[PDB]
């Protein structure tokens, strides 16, 4: 009569990847020395949000406009440190200098692992009503009573202005490139 | 059990493994709880042979002491009741995935398709 | 009827490595001589946290900006000693000079073994209420009543400033590279 | 017993050895405690043959002197009771790992898969 092939059984699911692994928002500052002066100053920070089930990040940070900056600076070095402060006392404070880039070595590889990524768990003992803020600046709160894996990169500059050069508004541009994610 | 669209899934995943376990939970205390991992398939080995025997098939007998007013539900999810006070031989296959998304690939709604083929019955 | 292959039995576990073997946080100081003077001064320390089931560490410490430092110094030598102080009297005090780097030999290999890594066990006789602090500076406590394998690297500088050279804020940069871990 | 995904585990481990011991603990004092290391598998020798005989299989007889109200549990973990006042022949295989993680490799959730194949039964 009818000979079934015994194949007409199926089960189906779906998959998606709708977001990039990281988001970067910048809060950098300015370098305002006199002509030919030597100094150092904190630039600011850059928030690196971490997305769904991302645990380790490998980045490459580059001084994109290093060639443009050369005729205005005798030397210019940017030091990037990963760190944050919190009231959690179960997560703790962190500080980790990761790279030093300059006009001669504009690129550097940075790795962010479990300690570089700060996470709060509001439904646990240690994370009752705890915040996360930029190191040394308690008024700039990043995360408050919610689970948002975040990394904070703090920028500090060491510079030598060129003798007699007067300039007004040239930008300092940093580019981030994701290399590996897990 | 075969991953029918494994070739389609390859350019979106660095690796993808599906683990299938037979198991259930019940209040019978005469049939008991069961758990049995049966196969692990992937994009390189899409097919696997699975055998379901007496313990993999859960049956209730409402007119007996041990099966008075007993249910059968998915392991770990008591609100999803499969069988209630009736004789219906049933097996539950639970799926778990281990995956590595490909770097930089953005995708929306591609399906994951599993095909079942009966080989022998008794 | 049915011929079983007798293969459908499985048991599964998981593995992860989510942290790098070491963490380095810096507390270095400054070198402030007169123009052309000869002297020596303690720079500071650098805390090296040890992670899960890590017992021996082989590092490479480099003076990253040695070329930049050359026109300001006739010579500059950095001596790194591993050591700590404690009240444990079951762990004891430690001191171990590990490397001497300079502008001509900027890199050196350092090995940290069981004695270089200080660990407390608060639930034992010898480690009741004991602390760990930087040698010679009792007010800088590193570990208190908890198990955190830590190594302390202390920096001391021997320098000769160049005659007549006036400089303000150039940085001294040390880079650490992990070679082997067990 | 085979390490099914040994090839997948290779780029994350310099070496990885799994030691399997058959053993159990009990209050029977007529069956006694048992411990028997049976195999050591690794990424280079993923498979090993294991034989379970009369001592590896623990059985209780609740209607006898020595097995009055006796339990069987995992060695060193008294809170995980396997069998209680009933006749259920059971063998317990305990797993211990010796591993060397690869230098600088960061990984999150890859699985370790063991496959069991029956060869002979009596
Ligand atoms: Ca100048
Ligand atoms: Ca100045
Ligand atoms: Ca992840
Ligand atoms: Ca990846
Ligand atoms: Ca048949
Ligand atoms: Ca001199
Ligand atoms: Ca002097
Ligand atoms: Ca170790
Ligand atoms: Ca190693
Ligand atoms: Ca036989």
């Amino acid at each position: 009569t009818t000979q079934s092939p015994l194949n007409s059984f199926y089960a189906t699911g779906t998959a998606q990847a709708v977001s990039e692994p990281i988001d970067v928002e910048s809060h950098l500052g300015s370098i305002t020395p006199a002509a030919g002066a030597q100094g150092s100053d904190d630039i600011g920070y850059a928030i690196v949000w971490i997305k769904d089930q991302v645990n380790d990040v490998k980045l490459k940070v580059t001084l994109a406009n290093a060639e443009q900056l050369k005729p205005y600076f005798k030397y210019l070095q940017i030091q990037i440190t990963s760190g944050y402060e919190t009231n959690s006392t179960a997560l703790g404070n962190f500080s980790e200098t990761k790279a030093v880039i300059s006009l001669d070595n504009p690129s550097a590889v940075i790795v962010l692992d479990k300690e570089d990524i700060a996470v709060l768990y509001p439904d646990k003992t240690g994370y009752t009503n705890t915040s996360i803020w930029v190191p040394g600046e308690p008024d700039k709160i990043i995360v408050y009573n919610e689970t948002k894996p975040v990394a904070i990169l703090n920028f500090k500059a060491f510079y030598e202005a060129k003798e007699g050069m007067l300039f007004d508004s040239l930008p300092v541009i940093f580019n981030f490139q994701v290399l590996q994610v897990g």
